[PDB]
């Protein structure tokens, strides 16, 4: 009653779209999606509320383990018990498990409190002080990201013993409240008229129409007659296609482009020929067209919601039968596909097939041999499914039936293979369903790693209710960190009309599954709303007065009760494990670039030093490409660490949250190379030669024996970023967008341009950095060549995972980023990783690029 109405208003506010707008569409596909997904998500919520206390820790605080640990040394730890000011500091080993640490804390408590405690270490979990992060399970302490981080920074781990009854209290508080194949005639449509068309009156209007199965044409395109430009053009003509109705695949899309000719593009529109209930569409359709920025098959199959201004195309789908017609059921397809001749070939033809399947464009005879030998592909080359799918004639229903017969007994494939199958190049729904089935084995860590790409794939989906949406919702409702990022990736695109409906519906369903998480996300949205209002003030004030004046006025605005309340006590959108407790107004400011990004600092007495965290709020720029670049850098770091190579990278958080809005994580104790190289007087870093500035700064932050470790951190991170920027073609690199941590770690910021966007970005070696690597010496081949060895090792590891980067970037094409919109952009990655070459050929090639970059660096060393 009253609670259902309040929850509806809270979802509406959170997702940025009134739920009443869904009802107003009177769309059965929307209605069925809402009902089915609410039931699915409420079932997941019921399962969650009865989880055991350890399972509930797995849901809410999923373990953050080191990449080498997934699937010796002395350490001091500080441990306290919940709600007690008193703590215990003790020595443990990096190889010890949390249970031994907890048993030690319990024996310590029993001696102090003078009682032989009933509590066993099995009744507890260790919280990282003031963070939503826990250590539990049968893992050595150094396997935990928190401990491994402390061990490298030299800091003492601070942990809280939390009893099972306290974890159960958290679970309880967080509860939700109480026949086609007989139709041989050619497919045809009637193009009736156009409405609200805007073009040059001197020209003529033409409608180009094509039938597609993904990117592939099902037959040649057909064009209407040229008619004179006017607001309401009238064609009333039949467009006939070179394909029988019986041969239309299930996922066939009819694509239109309206243009003006003397070519002047105007608009485009697509639609699925079968509806969500597998019925062949008949009757009139008014297609509200999307403005053209000619045929766009990857474009959405839903009409433009701006019906007041959009050009409209009115078409007629003829009634092909006196009764409704549905795509044949799976049982009928398999029955037809069951029949076929097994391929019989010579020992040479078997060697010919093995060659092409293990090799990826083919010639016609190569395609025919693959299709002929399809049974052998299934039985002995199952990972070559994608090749067989690409040779299948999707315009012949018998060939499709034969392919589906094999797909239905195809063995599950590795994750890497399934990622390729999510591409728009594989539009069939059974293929889509097969790909998801092979992705069910993704660990939560892998899923989190590829979540951004899986969300982009939703933009290629033809219908609202789909296996990918159910999969993501199911995984999000079983892991709070996944749920957090799924919400933000969808929410940050609500201002995009082509996805607002789909994304709004998914976010509503998720909210049905966790009323409590909806409220936690609302608190984050309230802080972002205040940051946007504050940033607008800063933008205006910065153009009228001095920075100390704008900063004092920013502080006065933040000190208002409504701002102090909204900006405090939230989970960070960048990392829900990070708690943003007390906003430190005195330390807040803004940066001097065009959009005046805000620099917001927080503190938390419960987290101690670890509670000192910062966020950058930036409004005016699209942060999606920065996020993708940083996530690709983070992936390189994981892949290197899995081979035991830690290049001390800094993949700081970057999250779009709204229209040209997002957050960026602050890396404290860091400064830009430009600021350090200003070589200011009366500073500990001041130098005789500007080349000494960076090394002098590192020496001032790392006195005595600590200097050596800082130079090594610099060398390792420099190698990681040299390789990362070269592979990704990160350009426009200068002293203002390269930073250094006091630890010595170098890192890059502000990823404006990548994939050479178009010019081939060469490998870069900067003399100032070569100088630090060489410990300030002019000649130090021992250190310089160790650094070259790190670059080579890093590069060879990435090449081995070359296909993973290609498959992920291929899926990213769905995002519509201007620097990742075609094959040329992905060709850049193929060249940088030299994937066509042997490891020896690619290493020789990299060596030539590294040596070319050294000679270029030496043009500075000569000076
Ligand atoms: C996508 O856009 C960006 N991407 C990343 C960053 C970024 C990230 C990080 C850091 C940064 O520091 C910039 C140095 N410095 C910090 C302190 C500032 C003081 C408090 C004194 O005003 C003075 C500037 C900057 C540090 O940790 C991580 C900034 C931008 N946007 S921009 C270029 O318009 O600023």
């Amino acid at each position: 009653d009253r609670v259902k109405k309040l929850i509806n208003s809270q979802i509406s506010l959170l997702i940025g779209k009134g739920l009443h707008e869904f009802d107003s569409l009177r769309d059965p596909e929307v209605n069925d999606f809402r009902t089915k997904m609410r039931q699915f998500c409420e079932e997941a919520a019921a399962h969650r509320q009865q989880l055991g206390w350890v399972e509930w820790l797995q849901y809410s605080f999923p373990l953050q383990l080191e990449p080498s640990a997934r699937g010796n040394r002395a350490l001091l730890v500080n441990v306290k018990f919940e709600g007690s000011e008193e703590s215990f500091t003790f020595q443990v080993s990096t190889k010890d498990m949390p249970l031994a640490l907890m048993a030690c804390a319990l024996r310590k408590k029993a001696t102090v409190f003078r009682q032989p405690l009933v509590e066993q270490p099995e009744e507890y979990a260790l919280q990282v002080n003031g963070r939503h992060e826990y250590l539990y399970g049968n893992y050595p302490l150094c396997h935990f990201q928190y401990i491994c981080s402390c061990l490298h920074s030299g800091l003492t781990p601070h942990l809280t013993m939390v009893h099972s009854s306290s974890i159960l209290a958290m679970r309880d508080e967080q509860s939700n409240p109480a026949s086609l194949w007989s139709l041989e005639q050619p497919f045809s449509i009637e193009l009736i008229e156009g409405r609200k068309v805007n073009a040059d009156e001197r020209m003529k209007l033409v409608v180009q129409a094509g039938l597609f199965h993904g990117n592939e044409m099902l037959c040649k395109t057909v064009s209407s007659s040229e008619v004179n430009v006017c607001s309401e053009p009238v064609w009333k003509q039949r467009l006939e296609f070179d394909i029988s109705v019986c041969d239309l695949p299930r996922m066939a899309r009819l694509c239109f482009a309206l243009y003006a000719v003397v070519d002047c593009p105007i608009a485009w529109a697509n639609l699925m020929l079968f509806d969500y209930k597998d019925q062949l569409k008949t009757g009139e359709r008014c297609l509200y067209m999307w403005p053209s920025v000619l045929l766009n098959p990857a474009g959405t199959v839903r009409g433009n919601p701006n019906t007041e201004s959009a050009a409209a195309l009115v078409i007629y789908l003829p009634e092909v039968a006196p009764h409704p017609v549905y795509f044949p059921a799976l049982e009928k397809i398999l029955e037809l596909g069951r029949h076929g001749e097994r391929g019989r070939i010579t020992e040479e033809e078997q060697l010919q097939l093995r060659e092409i399947l293990e090799r990826g464009e083919l010639y016609e005879h190569e395609k025919d041999l693959v299709w002929k030998m399809r049974h052998e592909v299934q039985e002995h080359f199952p990972e070559a499914l994608a090749r067989l799918l690409l040779v299948t004639k999707w315009n012949k229903h018998e060939d499709v039936a034969q392919m589906l017969y094999l797909l239905c007994s195809w063995p599950e494939l590795p994750v890497l293979s399934a990622l390729e199958l999510l591409d728009f190049s594989f539009p069939d729904c059974y293929v889509g369903s097969f790909a998801i089935k092979s992705l069910r084995k993704l660990t939560d860590d892998e899923l989190f790693q590829y979540l951004l790409q899986l969300v982009q794939v939703l933009k290629y989906e033809s219908y609202l209710d789909c296996e990918l949406t159910k999969f993501l919702l199911g995984r999000a409702l079983a892991n709070r960190k996944i749920g957090h990022f799924l919400f933000w990736h969808l929410r940050s695109e609500m201002h995009v009309p082509s996805v607002a409906l789909r994304f709004g519906l998914i976010m509503e369903a998720y909210c049905r599954g966790s009323t409590h998480h909806m409220k936690v996300l609302m608190k984050q949205g309230e802080a972002l709303s205040k940051l946007k209002a504050l940033n607008d003030f800063v933008k205006v004030s910065s153009q009228k007065t001095t920075k100390p004046q704008t900063k004092e006025m920013m502080h006065m605005c933040m000190r208002q009760e409504t701002y102090m309340e909204a900006l405090s006590h939230l989970q960070s959108p960048l990392d829900p494990s990070t708690l943003l407790e007390e906003v430190c107004v005195e330390q807040c400011t803004f940066m001097d670039s065009k959009m005046k990004p805000l620099w917001i600092m927080y503190s938390s007495e419960e987290a101690g030093s670890a509670g000192n965290v910062g966020i950058i709020f930036k409004n005016g720029d699209d942060l999606r490409q920065d996020m993708l670049t940083l996530q690709m850098i983070q992936l390189m770091d994981v892949l290197w660490k899995q081979e035991g190579l830690d290049l001390r990278m800094t993949p700081y958080g970057c999250l779009p949250t709204g229209d040209r809005t997002g957050l960026i994580e602050v890396v404290l104790h860091s400064d830009t190379i430009a600021n350090i190289q200003l070589n200011k007087s009366n500073m500990a870093a001041t130098a005789a030669f500007n080349k000494d500035a960076l090394l002098n700064w590192l020496k001032s932050k790392n006195p005595g024996e600590a200097l050596d470790r800082a130079i090594e951190e610099f060398t390792l991170s420099c190698a990681g970023y040299c390789v990362a920027t070269y592979v990704l073609g990160i350009g426009d690199r200068h002293s203002d967008n390269i930073m250094i941590r006091e630890s010595g770690q170098l890192f890059h910021i502000d990823f404006g341009h990548f994939l050479g966007n178009r010019e081939r970005v060469p490998f870069i070696l900067t003399y100032d950095f070569v100088h630090v690597i060489q410990q300030g010496k002019t000649n130090n081949s021992e250190k310089f060549e160790r650094f070259r060895g790190y670059c080579e090792r890093a590069y060879t590891i990435l090449r081995r995972h070359g296909l993973l980067f290609l498959h992920l970037f291929a899926l990213m094409r769905a995002a519509g980023l201007p620097e990742l919109s075609c094959s040329k952009d992905i060709q850049y990655l193929k060249d940088s990783l030299a994937l066509g070459k042997t490891e020896e050929e690619a290493l020789k090639h990299f060596r030539v690029k590294f040596n070319e970059a050294l000679r270029e660096s030496w043009k500075t060393k000569v000076n």
